[PDB]
């Protein structure tokens, strides 16, 4: 119903109170508190006596932390080769506008851009590639000779496949980050293009590469350093000249530079925990005007009144990239700090730019003259998020009504960056961290000194829930120093705190593996699961005959005699339940490829998979508590089905059912005695059989040739550069704890009396270490089989925050590059 922005200027304040006035977004009312600073502006919305503001990228770490605790929730979207439907995203958009005469991108019957797109109101048409990118020149006013458009839409690498080393895309046609020889055994990295990344080329039989995740996104801001063309100073002569900064905080006017300060050894300066970075600054210019300094010289140049003076705030008329930018025009600095979007042709007579490979270059060379990219600002709030929803809809309610919310006549930058086009909700998860991304993220925490400081010899675990925490407590307090605890809340947390440098190693299923290996995290050693052979576990040269690893199967009657696997769509499946890897994800799989129409929810008859839609085909004959008449809990992912769980979805093919997926163990787990004393009391395992692959059938007994795929165990990661060590630690931790440990009556890895399946599952063996095989690391993890058959051997098959966190991010003009 309100919606508090707090303002650190009197013009922010003008022009706040201007959107109060006119912006009308129907039952919020926005109110304008006012600030002296971004820092006090932060501390109110800490305080809840404001709500939501905009910072700057650089000051979203030290937001994310006390005394501040903040997090980004609107940001600017930005254009990238990852977007699909994105014809069809943008009408919708534009449709949502309460204007008329704008233009509606017009799209085709298959969602795709027109390759013509005309603007209404004004007549004008012009050429459009795939991504609805202007082909250049191509814009015809009204009355003249359209341009004759065609259609740009082939990919690149599709179109270096045909004409032909044939290189491998993804569904949607992007180059694989990995790249496999043919003729030739070779593995390399690619950039966003299919441009090969240099020192990524590796000889057969050698390990390759692990090469990372590009997208290729447009419209980059980039920290340039402009100087005018009188003066004669190059890069490395920076010290003692004068100095314009946009903000102490900003990524444009100060960390960027300090980066390229440190590694080009110009900035005299020992480390964050010796020396703030605000001393060697301030001993490397000598006067300057760095909003927000605690230095006197730093600020000696800055031009605000009495209490106004080089505060974070265009109240001190210095602030900013255009306060830079005055700093400098009014010949108060000999440097000015700043963003490419400051930069204009008005400006190309007197200024020009200064590079740090100690040229002088014109301002529209910034693309190839910088200190480094800057990503967007972020409208950011607390963390607790209470006010998100109210202030993502007064934004996107001001935006589809036009408010003057990028633009104001009192000056430029005001609330927003001005070259801001669009505002758009992020996904909760996002924090800092997945926000920067990882080398952002792990490059402002070094900046800031926060950097932690490697153990070769302490592994820091990572636990789920707490009592994980308290049998991770007893491992900590018996290790000796070895094994150190942290907490999260889910295993996606724990892989994000090992990104994070805030833990170690930690303990994966496989439905989490395939994030983990596509942001660098590597496999430090897999649960052995065999119960009859401890070959591997005594003596760690041992050779695996079998990791014990589950085999997905398709169990079947030996009464129904037409089952086959070419005959599975119809007929009435079961599943163990919706996400779960046997019973669910490789049957869907499988299905979806073998069928091009590929729609499970047509493709089964009265299927049972606990997790669907209870009104769908996969919720019918499940049978949901059998006395418990005072609640409807059929298709529930938990025991309150009595079709969930193997147990389940065996009594469905008992039951009901004529196929059930599972794994191979529910055969001889609910029959041949061993079984339970219900509906399973006379049951015997001859009177069942298994569905291969080529359409036949065999014996329950042969579930590792006549299996639907295999699956992989589970998976202790750790980070790259730690591998050896946590191996090492974990080896010498087995020898005291393992099941035949010399320490094992004090305490046992594998069983806890504070619960069961803690860290690891208590029915491990042991932990075999990884053998890192000469291929690519999924295809080594997953297997050629379950890596094709679950994320068709793309890098591509899945997307999350996660991944886009730990996606480099190629800038470029545009996406015509194909
Ligand atoms: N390097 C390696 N990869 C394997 C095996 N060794 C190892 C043994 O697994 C078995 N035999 O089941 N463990 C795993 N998880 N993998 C992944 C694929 C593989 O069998 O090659």
């Amino acid at each position: 119903k309100q919606v508090r922005w707090c303002a650190i200027s009197d013009l922010e304040q003008k022009k706040c109170n201007d959107l109060v006035g006119s912006c009308n977004v129907p039952d919020i009312t926005l109110v304008c508190v006012l600030r002296s600073s971004t820092e006090d502006c932060m501390t109110a919305i800490k305080d809840g006596q404001a709500d939501a503001m905009f910072l700057d990228s650089g000051e979203v770490y030290e937001a994310s932390k006390d005394p501040y605790n903040l997090k980004p929730i609107i940001a600017e979207p930005y254009s990238s080769n990852r977007d699909l439907q994105k014809c069809l995203k943008e009408r919708q958009q534009a449709l949502a506008k309460k204007m008329i005469g704008h233009y509606i991108p017009q799209c085709d019957e298959k969602g795709n851009y027109q390759p013509q797109q005309c603007h209404g109101s004004t007549g004008h048409c012009w050429c459009v590639n795939a991504m609805g990118e202007k082909i250049s020149g191509t814009n015809t006013p009204p009355g003249q000779t359209r341009a004759t458009c065609e259609r740009h839409e082939l990919p690149k690498c599709l179109k270096e496949r045909q004409v032909a080393f044939v290189p491998q895309c993804d569904e949607k046609g992007n180059y694989e980050p990995q790249q496999f020889h043919g003729s030739t055994g070779y593995s390399w990295c690619v950039n966003a293009i299919g441009e090969e990344i240099a020192g990524t080329k590796t000889p057969p039989g050698k390990i390759p590469a692990t090469c990372q995740k590009h997208d290729l996104v447009t419209t980059c801001h980039y920290a340039v350093a402009m100087v005018k063309k009188s003066s004669a100073f190059q890069f490395n002569q920076l010290k003692g000249k004068r100095s314009c900064h946009s903000g102490v905080s900003k990524t444009d006017g100060w960390k960027a530079l300090v980066t390229v300060l440190v590694e080009k050894k110009l900035l005299s300066w020992d480390g964050p925990a010796k020396e703030s970075i605000q001393r060697a600054m301030s001993k490397f210019f000598s006067v300057s005007c760095i909003p927000g300094a605690t230095q006197t010289n730093l600020c000696k140049q800055c031009k605000g009144e009495e209490g106004k003076n080089c505060k974070n705030s265009h109240d001190e008329p210095y602030y900013g990239n255009y306060g830079a930018f005055r700093c400098l025009k009014e010949d108060m600095g000999d440097v000015a700090f700043l963003r490419s979007t400051a930069l204009s042709d008005e400006h190309s007579e007197v200024y020009e730019l200064l590079c740090p490979d100690n040229t002088r270059k014109p301002l529209n060379k910034y693309k190839e003259c910088n200190l480094g990219t800057v990503p967007a600002g972020t409208v950011v709030t607390r963390k607790i998020s209470d006010k998100t929803e109210d202030i993502n809809n007064f934004l996107m309610e001001a935006q589809k009504r036009q408010c003057k919310l990028f633009s104001s006549a009192h000056g430029k930058d005001l609330m927003f960056d001005d070259s801001t086009l669009q505002l758009a909700l992020l996904s909760s998860e996002v924090d800092a961290f997945l926000y920067l991304g990882v080398k952002l993220f792990h490059a402002m925490k070094a900046l800031t000194g926060d950097a932690h400081l490697p153990s070769k010899n302490k592994v820091r675990w990572c636990t789920i829930n707490k009592l994980e925490k308290m049998k991770c407590d007893d491992w900590s307090a018996v290790s000796g120093g070895a094994i150190a605890c942290t907490e999260a809340s889910c295993p996606k947390g724990c892989v994000k705190q090992i990104l994070k440098g805030e833990a170690d190693a930690v303990k994966l299923e496989v439905q989490y593996m395939y994030e983990a290996l596509m942001c660098g995290l590597l496999p430090a050693v897999e649960e052995y699961h065999n119960k009859d052979d401890f070959g591997p576990c005594k003596t760690p040269g041992s050779p695996a005959t079998d990791f014990g690893t589950l085999r997905a199967v398709a169990l079947v009657k030996k009464s129904n005699k037409d089952i086959n696997w070419n005959n599975i769509k119809g007929k009435k499946s079961c599943h163990t339940g919706v996400g779960d890897i046997a019973g669910w994800v490789i049957p869907v799989s499988l299905i979806r490829r073998q069928n091009d129409n590929s729609d499970i929810d047509s493709f089964f008859g009265e299927s049972c998979a606990p997790g669907s839609d209870t009104k769908s085909n996969l919720c019918k004959l499940c049978i949901g508590d059998p006395k418990n008449s005072a609640a409807n809990t059929k298709c529930s992912l938990s025991d309150k089905e009595a079709y969930y769980g193997n147990q389940g979805a065996f009594r469905c093919l008992v039951e009901k059912g004529d196929v059930a997926f599972v794994p191979h163990t529910v055969v001889f787990e609910n029959t041949d005695g061993k079984n339970p004393a219900v509906w399973a009391k006379n049951l015997k395992s001859e009177d069942f059989e298994l569905l291969c692959l080529d359409g036949s059938r065999a014996p329950v007994s042969n579930y590792k040739s006549c299996k639907l795929s295999g699956i992989p165990p589970p998976a202790i990661v750790t980070r790259e550069e730690s591998i050896s060590d946590v191996v090492r630690i974990v080896a010498n931790q087995q020898s005291l704890y393992g099941r035949k440990g010399f320490e094992k009556d004090m305490f046992q890895l594998f069983s806890s009396n504070k619960g069961n399946n803690l860290l690891f599952n208590d029915n491990t063996q042991c932990l075999i270490t990884f053998d890192r095989q000469p291929k690519d690391i999924m295809e080594d993890y997953f297997g050629k089989p379950y890596y094709t058959t679950v994320y068709g051997a793309s890098r591509s098959a899945m997307s999350s925050e996660l991944i886009s966190a730990c996606t480099i991010k190629h800038c470029s003009n545009s996406l015509e590059v194909l």
